């Protein structure tokens, strides 16, 4: 390569390291926040399915919930 | 629930949320990289490559390569 | 390596990637499957996801959704 | 629903979960394939990874390992 890709290549891998390195921070916070809250008597995998769920769309979330009910009832499982 | 828990449970969803929101920045960042990046004439999925492989032990990388390497000519492939 | 070693690797390589191939038809035969369901008017996503709830336990399932709706509440 | 979507759904129900039962019992062969082969001394990951390249194009999977080399000089 010539001088110019490779300074630009050095510079590219050091920001995407970087901005990994802050994203890696965060998740672990995440993960010491989630601790914590486990620490309190908390269900995790049911806090994450309150965060998974209050992402999505309050309408197509009922709605999927209505058509679930549905179909449960409808083959008596 | 009593208070206490209503309000633990509204704080380490709001803590969560944020840290989400941090973290959806700095993938967004790292993909804006990667799309002026290749706006320079890079390949992403090779960069990638490179990034993946700087992660691992440069010792046990190339051993998995003298190894792969080994099978590939053990089997004439 | 030796001749011997060559030989297995060969029969190993080989045995993983027919059972790939054999995987493969089964994941494609489950997209055809679900793409006939669309095709008489079934929500997808809601079957996968009754497909998936059924592989749990239903005493841990229903007590995962009073969990969950227990704090919905808690938070409105 | 009416009574024929709902022994349809019962009907696309069952046929979802023996396709996916089948589905796991691959997966589980694969898996004792892989322990034979450790069995014999082999590193599975790097089988594992001579499986996916040989999915791949040939000609673009050297090219990517040239273009991959390339760049690992370029920077050292």
């Amino acid at each position: 390569l010539n001088s110019t890709a490779q300074g630009q290549l050095k510079s590219i891998i050091e920001r995407v390291e970087r901005l990994e390195v802050e994203k890696a921070e965060i998740m672990e916070q995440i993960k010491e926040v989630y601790a914590e809250a486990k620490g309190n008597g908390f269900d995790v995998k049911v806090l994450k399915k309150v965060v998974r769920i209050r992402k999505q769309d309050r309408a197509k979330r009922q709605e999927e919930d209505a058509i679930l009910d549905l179909y449960l009832s409808a083959i008596g499982e």
